[PDB]
């Protein structure tokens, strides 16, 4: 326990710092035998390095998606595992937790390590070491295949689990492609298909309260009138305190998120935006301030914007919004800050000339931006101004102005978001995928008022016999899948 | 087309005066039915699948987005521009029909010194255009390329299929 | 003609529910050579099952579109044609 053997920035290589681990992690197939099955002084298995890590973890932390680093780390792992079976089976060893309470399966899971994470998530071996075996196959009647995936450290039902980790403590660029691998893209589709119900009976409860709001901003002050007014109005400060709460709560249960991936969700952001913009309108309301409708309109308009989070529970419509996200986040802001800077300085260029003549045009900034910004919608006024004495210096500017903006950098940011669109094709599926498994995670837990009781799948079958007498059981997911390449080799 | 037709002729036997719309209509639905029997060419009928591709694959998407943002910021703009310090953004109607002349380049985007919420109402339509104009629209240009570019070799066995049912 | 065998929606299998089908379908080029040359009670070719389907409806039935499974198919289903060619020339079994 030094410093080069700690894991940190700059030289260092993180092996567990103990004898075992090193060998381990370092393919030394005879040394960990010898360290294991020397008769002076045996080498334990279980022995956990200071922070926590054991072997396993060790080699899961090593892990990395070369397919060189995957193959060594899966031979190892297996390997290993059955060794620690060998010797001493009592003792269970993927499950360990260390000092961050994450076994390797959720070590992998949380770090990002994809190929040593699907091989874990799908392992199966002969007869013997049966048991260290995550996927089974009960009967093979035909070409037919019942996969039993081992649902242990997975499912939502336990506190902290793989599904959890991808979804909100992983910090990987691109977790979202371990939303689709088999066991987890199955479990995750029949989970959403069990809560439809709920995601459409939060878009019908969302679109009804943007509907009662859209009606009480639509008739306002500039009897039985007055009182539907009234009703509709404290009805309008509940949801938006509702709202309010729950991305609060969404928030708080959850503060350790943010730091992880800001624009992930991004949308929490925004209906906590909204409901904050609506309990202040009307708290200033009572106030008795001007300020009231742009603030309850900005409201309306950024409530009916984020209604987009609904249109996602759909193949069709989630890609769009995630592939819009994209195009947002990739090449529109590159886009305006690079158009901002040329009308900034144009207009400033055009309010410096046409000052001089020989209802002003390009009275001020303001009114240049605007212009400059019509040119930019389709609607430029491009006529040769008479009256100021350098006619043919400002229409020369707003020629090149026309040429650099309105043919070059439009035209261009189209081709930028035709490039875009087409890069993000296959990761807007599995992204779109990872949105609905974060959805479904955030459903099965209830509303910040509502405990809700958990729905633990799979089932409590019992799977070979363990190493002892009475037998053991085992929560699985049961899979059908029909194969004849598999089945071909079974004769 | 030919149910509106044939409403239409009986209607105007009956004299009423939604005569004409349905007459009309039928005229332009039949005008576009032309494109039924511009695909006996193989030139002209992978175009018509293509189109056809286009609308329903990328085309609704962007109508359900564009009609929420607008139905959105027409609401949103009617709300304002109520309050003074010809009257622009009149109803939702008005409001709407604006937004959507903003989609077809003729969106007029003044600077109302009337109403007491210029900055806001003209930070909510440049908000709109940005999000609309700017974003959407070349958006779905860049998401019909990519659909006809999905769709070549598709588009000429669907064709096939169309002459094989005719 | 039970519930699995049928051809629904969940756990299934569908090969025709014969004998001679299920063999054909699960690729026993010998256990359907046995019932069709069985001396003591052959093992006819155009027994259609509860559905309708023959040994050739049912094979088709079960052909998917993967490389394997379709060579499968071919395989079993030009075999079978010929052996029922050499046994009863007379029927033809592709109607
Ligand atoms: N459909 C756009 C809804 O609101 B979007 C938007 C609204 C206000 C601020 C910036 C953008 C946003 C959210 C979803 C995707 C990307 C951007
Ligand atoms: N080429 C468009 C002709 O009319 B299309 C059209 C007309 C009315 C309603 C909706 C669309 C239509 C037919 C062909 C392909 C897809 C849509």
């Amino acid at each position: 326990c030094g410093r080069f053997f700690q894991k940190h920035q700059g030289t260092c290589f993180y092996f567990g710092e103990l004898p075992l681990s090193l060998a381990a992690c370092t393919k030394q197939w005879d040394v960990v035998t010898y360290l294991l099955e020397n008769p002076h002084q045996p080498a334990s298995l279980e022995a956990t390095d200071s922070l926590g890590n054991t072997v396993l973890h060790a080699l899961v932390m090593i892990a990395d998606n070369s397919p060189e680093n995957s193959a060594l780390v899966i031979h190892m792992y297996d390997s290993l595992l059955q060794m620690g079976a060998r010797l001493c089976p009592t003792v269970q060893l993927e499950d360990i937790c260390n000092h961050q309470g994450l076994t390797p399966l959720k070590l992998a899971a949380k770090e990002g390590k994809i190929e040593i994470f699907r091989h874990i998530l799908q392992r199966e071996f002969s007869g013997l070491y049966q048991p260290l075996s995550r996927k089974f196959t009960e009967w093979c009647y035909g070409p037919v295949r019942v996969s039993l995936y081992d649902l242990s450290s997975v499912d939502s039902w336990e506190k902290n689990s793989v599904l959890e980790i991808i979804a909100f403590h992983c910090k990987s660029p691109h977790r979202h492609r371990m939303v689709v691998l088999e066991p987890l893209n199955k479990l995750l589709q029949e989970k959403w298909d069990r809560l439809i119900p709920r995601f459409f009976f939060n878009f019908a409860c969302y679109l009804v309260y943007m509907i009662i709001f859209t009606i009480v901003a639509y008739h306002q002050p500039s009897t039985f009138g007055d009182s539907m007014l009234l009703l509709g109005h404290i009805l309008i400060l509940l949801g938006g305190i509702y709202l309010l709460l729950g991305q609060l709560w969404y928030f708080w249960r959850r503060r350790l998120f943010i730091w992880i991936s800001f624009m992930d969700s991004y949308f929490e952001i925004l209906f906590l935006v909204q409901a904050l913009l609506t309990v202040l309108s009307q708290v200033l309301r009572f106030v008795e301030t001007e300020w009231y409708l742009p603030l309850l309109v900005s409201s309306l308009v950024l409530g009916w914007l984020n209604l987009l989070y609904y249109t996602r529970g759909f193949q069709h419509t989630g890609i769009y919004s995630v592939m819009i996200q994209k195009v947002i986040l990739r090449d529109l802001l590159r886009f305006l800050l690079v158009y901002l800077v040329f009308l900034f300085g144009f207009a400033v260029a055009l309010v410096s000339l046409s000052r001089e003549a020989r209802p002003v045009p390009y009275g001020g900034i303001l009114d240049a931006s605007l212009e400059l910004f019509k040119f930019t919608i389709g609607m430029g006024e491009l006529a040769f101004q008479e009256q100021l004495r350098f006619r043919g210096v400002v229409l020369l500017l707003l020629l090149a102005y026309v040429l650099l903006t309105y043919v070059l950098l439009l035209n261009m940011l189209i081709a930028l978001m035709s490039e875009t669109v087409n890069s993000v094709a296959t990761d807007s599926w599995s992204i779109w995928k990872l949105q609905k498994a974060i959805s479904v995670l955030e459903m099965e837990n209830g509303y910040w008022w509502c405990r809700r009781k958990r729905h633990r799948a799979g089932r409590l079958l019992k799977v070979g016999t363990k190493g002892d007498g009475i037998p053991d059981e085992r929560w699985c997911f049961r899979v059908e899948e029909v194969n004849w390449a598999a089945w071909e080799k079974t004769l």
